């Protein structure tokens, strides 16, 4: 592709999140005989609304961190206010498709005492993301260094990936939130040639369960597997074997785990974009991740290059801290 | 209790239900390693709003069937319209507590291809049900023949049960939807002296799991256990052993399983109130149940004493049909 260069393009959902808390344990209610057919209803304690969508969340964090970033997804007419919120953190919202008729997607999530999460996602306007052409985005802003293919309209996820394939754009397969809806055929066609494959360990097992793939089958198709491991940090795997592991940044609170994955990805890719190695990028990712864990909502954390250095030092040593803080603003 | 007699009083929730469909299988996404901590998000196909709440649903069906019924629960100021809907089917709504400040409860439910259900319930005004005194209801309308203690504000469930205990009113323990939220101590104190204990088989196992009780411990405290069994119908158990079983009324469609339990209970109790035996009452219950299964929403079915006779005959024989249709309007 001989077109001019220029950014991270974040594709994926744009939504309003309704986050609720169940003051009990989901596992305790999940009987393994009855898992053939669940019958679950959780009386919640709390209900609160925040800006969301995987693409919204990732684009926001890249912007906070000072990265150049374009948000590419479909929203309802209601988007104008959310746009202003994103633009305030430097997010390019020019290529957001605004539906003439449909409402911005709605996420309804319940979190339990162990940070387990059970949620529904109503697409609304998201379904129109299949009508967005990345070719038009590239035309206007140049080739991005990376396109993130986040959870989105299932058809859009594939069309965007195919467009990256034919445009010769590097892409990160980040199907996370959609693995439950996507068939094994649908997951398989998103993976080949990915610079990065992002998931957590559950989703990793779900992917391999539904694809019929072994880990070896996947590593042959991708440049890097990134698998977050909850409290055990993150694994960075290479073509066949080499594995870098970074442990979490210890949390002061487990408030709300929504968007923790999105935040890690944004920090990590920002790190990678700034010439940081895999280990250092994952350490920065882990910090943004914990900042999200300690706040309610996905985009309600702050940046403060002083507190960042301090925390990174405390978890990873002062070499890590100094290396990360430097390659930034 | 030497106060004058008169009705079924239905206590439990009053809500707005948001019902969604996941065009996949929950079980297929539920990995049994990862059940320690789930991470589930379902892209849904459909979102629709209907009148709901266990008490709303049960009171509605008793009313449709021509029964005398009083609805006792807490709702928001928004209740006026829902009231008119209930009154149109003969439901006494005089003893509904209307919150000055809080919103009518919200149920958000996702149903999969196998009729499994995963849901959140936001109490809002329901929490004020703990301020309702059944003594005041009894004062105004006389002693009901039965009080149903449906899923409600957890504290209200117990206060209502205690009030039935001291007022000497027969009550049906129907904790179904709240078993997930209630502790084992909280479930245990709802059961003693119940004329009926209603659940499905999952909830039955959940109850015994969380109470630390054996089936024998429960049967010693209640007059009858009624355990619905999905496609395998319903078990009616007696103090120690005698078990009547009634199989389902074969469905023409599996549209929406929400409120199927509530409908069975309403039909069964209506049957019991009309001097029908346990078997005949469960057969009538099973019909209301299938009528709910075949419609979207909980209160969107109809009555048509001609089609009722026909269906009952087809499933249970024409003796059953004639016996049930007779003791009604
Ligand atoms: N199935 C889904 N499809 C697209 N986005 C989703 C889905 N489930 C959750 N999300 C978004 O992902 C979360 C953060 O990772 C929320 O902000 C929510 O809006
Ligand atoms: N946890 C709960 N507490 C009270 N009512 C509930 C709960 N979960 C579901 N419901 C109500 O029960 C359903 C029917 O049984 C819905 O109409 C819903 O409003």
């Amino acid at each position: 592709d001989l077109y001019f260069q220029s950014t991270i393009a974040v594709t994926g959902s744009i939504a309003t999140d309704h986050l609720m808390r169940f003051p009990g344990r989901f596992s305790e209610q999940l009987l393994p005989e009855h898992l053939h057919k669940v019958s679950l209803s959780f009386l919640v304690d709390d209900l609160v609304m925040h800006r969301g969508g995987v693409a919204g969340n990732m684009a926001f964090a890249i912007g906070v961190l000072g990265g150049e970033v374009a948000l590419v997804g479909a929203a309802g007419a209601d988007f104008a206010d959310y746009r202003d919120w994103l633009k305030a953190r430097g997010v390019n919202c020019d290529h957001v498709l605004i539906s003439e008729t449909a409402h911005t997607a709605r996420f309804t999530c319940t979190t339990d005492v162990d940070m387990a999460q059970i949620a529904s996602f109503y697409p609304g306007a998201m379904s129109e993301a299949r009508n967005i052409k990345l070719a038009d985005v590239v035309s206007a802003i140049g080739k991005p260094e990376l396109v993130i293919i986040g959870a989105n309209d299932p058809e859009a996820m594939f069309l965007h990936t195919e467009e990256c394939r034919k445009l010769g754009l590097a892409f990160a397969a980040d199907p996370s939130q959609q693995l439950a809806r996507l068939s094994g055929e649908e997951i398989r066609r998103l993976v080949n040639g990915a610079a990065y494959l992002f998931t957590n360990d559950y989703e990793w097992d779900l992917l391999l369960s539904k694809t019929g793939w072994s880990e070896a089958d996947v590593m042959a198709q991708i440049d890097l597997r990134v698998t977050t491991l909850g409290p055990k940090g993150v694994d960075l795997v290479e073509p066949d074997g080499t594995t870098i592991h970074v442990g979490v940044v210890p949390e002061t609170s487990q408030t709300d785990p929504t968007g923790v994955g999105d935040a890690f990805r944004a920090g990590f890719l920002t790190g990678r974009s700034a010439g940081l190695g895999l280990e250092r990028s994952a350490q920065l990712g882990s910090l943004v991740a914990v900042l999200v864990l300690e706040s309610t909502g996905t985009q309600e954390w702050q940046w403060d290059y002083e507190a960042a250095a301090s925390r990174l030092a405390g978890a990873y040593g002062e070499h890590a801290a100094a290396e990360i803080v430097a390659v930034l603003a």
